[PDB]
């Protein structure tokens, strides 16, 4: 088994979360305080929150499972998320903090009207409805075949938990979570990294001459144009599509733009996160590399016909010590709880604004807007569950993959508002019509690569949208 002492710093890690939560409960008086933390978060905590927001056990189980398979093309993905993040200062802030948003889709509706606004909103809240499912039975198949438990149970401890702390504390609990939980899966990561390099006979330098001999850094055959397959030139193009879409047009992480009392302190969550980016990353790339060697200098260790997405976990449970095997369960856990808990709160704080606000005929009152705030976490919670729950025990992807093609539309929306001042409400409604004809066409009626999902949704949009403008009356004007 996982052993006695290894449980206590895992059921002491989750101990720390609810307690946390606990403490910021207190505060949570007004939907301000649930959705905008009052303005008492500082840029370096809403940064690293940022991070722990991006990162989940997707990034955590994928990209080690990717080196070691193939190389480190993907982590231009990394470098271009850090090269968009001054357009986004720049750019889309302003906007965002001049209008006092709790929804980033109020800038839809200030730009253009309220069919933008909410196309973006169910598209965000649908979509990440799925995103928490998927994060919670990603981590489940990486922990169930060593924690000698029920996948249920471990779904309790991984989402239910997460769920009433994130209830409790409102914005304020869940970034200050993030902020223990972006750091640990840090260290974590570095951690996992250096007792690797201790493992493998040479070393760090040893894993350095093996890993560039394969040719498992940057292939040169890789630098093609390609239609169908992951190249450089594809995932450039994709992960620059995906990166806007992540830090532009996603309400988890738009949400930190608004929590700091001032644009300096603005600046320091984008910079703190920018030096997160720059250097953690390339330690689960340099995981993935590391194992690679590990298990070509220890052959035996593998079974023969072992799925590569578990070798990470594999070589954690099998050769970590006792205590700190624990402690790197524990940063899996916050690898994916920070990204749930961040999820819960903006499908909440979306609901609220562009649901129940925008929608009632009336404007709820304080006391109301925290109620529906509150429930939306449970009801949110509860429905990703069932789902992760449903994902485990069968083998559902028909929804998920296609409310992802909504991620396209609704980030060009944001481009045509916010670069062509001549779109208008109607030439964004032509753009998503024909975004989302286009991108179902890619998604079912080609073979092109999912790279080009997102960059079609967008760029359909942007054009459609600024092509057909002058056959509907003039841009509202926005003056920032
Ligand atoms: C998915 C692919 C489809 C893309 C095909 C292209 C679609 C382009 C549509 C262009 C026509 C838009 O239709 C829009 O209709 C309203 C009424 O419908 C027009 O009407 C508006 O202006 C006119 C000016 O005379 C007024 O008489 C009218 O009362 C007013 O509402 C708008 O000026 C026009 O902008
Ligand atoms: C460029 C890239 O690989 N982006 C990935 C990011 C980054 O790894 C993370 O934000 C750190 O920059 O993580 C995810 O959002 C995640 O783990 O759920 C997946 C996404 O595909
Ligand atoms: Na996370
Ligand atoms: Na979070």
């Amino acid at each position: 088994d996982f052993g006695f002492i290894n449980y206590a710093v895992l059921f002491g890690y989750l101990a720390a979360m609810l307690l946390v939560g606990v403490y910021f409960s207190k505060r949570q008086k007004t939907a301000d305080d649930y959705f905008r933390g009052g303005g008492r978060v500082p840029g370096w905590a809403a940064g690293v929150s940022v991070f722990a927001t991006t990162l989940s056990s997707i990034t955590f189980m994928s990209i080690p499972a990717k080196a070691y398979t193939s190389d480190w093309t993907f982590i231009i993905g990394q470098y271009l998320a850090i090269a968009i993040l001054p357009l986004v200062f720049y750019f889309y802030i302003p906007f965002f903090r001049k209008l006092k948003i709790t929804s980033a889709y109020e800038y839809l509706e200030a730009r253009f009207d309220v069919r933008s606004r909410l196309f973006a909103s169910l598209s965000f809240m649908l979509f990440h409805i799925g995103r928490v499912a998927i994060i919670t039975y990603l981590t489940v198949l990486a922990l169930r075949p060593f924690m000698g438990i029920d996948p249920v149970v471990l779904i309790v401890l991984i989402s239910l938990l997460c769920i009433i702390y994130t209830w409790m504390g409102g914005i304020e609990g869940v970034i200050w979570t993030d902020v223990i939980q972006g750091l640990l899966l840090s260290g974590g990561a570095v951690l996992i990294f250096i007792m690797i390099c201790f493992k493998v006979d040479g070393g760090i330098s040893e894993i350095f001459t093996t890993t560039a001999q394969a040719d498992k850094f940057f292939p040169t055959t890789q630098w093609r144009w390609s239609w169908t397959d992951s190249t450089i030139p594809v995932l450039m193009i994709g992960f620059l599509f995906a990166n806007i879409q992540q830090f532009t047009a996603s309400q988890d992480v738009v949400q930190r733009y608004i929590v700091t009392d001032s644009i300096k302190e603005t600046k320091r969550t984008l910079i703190t996160n920018a030096k997160l980016v720059a250097i953690i990353p390339i330690f689960f790339f340099a995981i993935g590399s590391a194992l690679f060697v590990y298990y070509q200098q220890n052959p035996s260790l593998l079974p023969a016909g072992f799925n590569t997405g578990g070798i990470l976990p594999l070589f954690i449970v099998t050769e970590m010590p006792i205590g700190i095997a624990g402690l790197i369960i524990a940063a899996i856990f916050a690898a994916a709880q920070s990204s749930i808990s961040s999820s819960l709160n903006s499908i909440s704080s979306c609901f609220n604004s562009d649901i129940y606000t925008r929608l009632s005929k009336s404007s709820p009152s304080p006391e109301q807007k925290m109620k529906v705030a509150k429930l939306v976490i449970i009801v949110a919670g509860i429905f990703s569950s069932l789902a992760a729950i449903w994902l485990v025990l069968s083998d559902w992807d028909a929804f998920n993959s296609l409310i992802g093609l909504m991620g396209g539309p609704m980030t060009g929306l944001f481009m045509l508002g916010i670069f062509v001042k001549r779109a208008n409400a109607g030439s964004a409604v032509v753009g998503i019509i024909v975004s989302i004809i286009a991108v179902l066409a890619a998604r079912y009626g080609s073979d092109l690569n999912f790279f080009f999902y997102g960059v079609i949704g967008s760029m359909s949009v942007v054009i459609a949208g600024t092509i057909t403008a002058p056959l509907f009356a003039p841009a509202k004007q926005l003056s920032l």
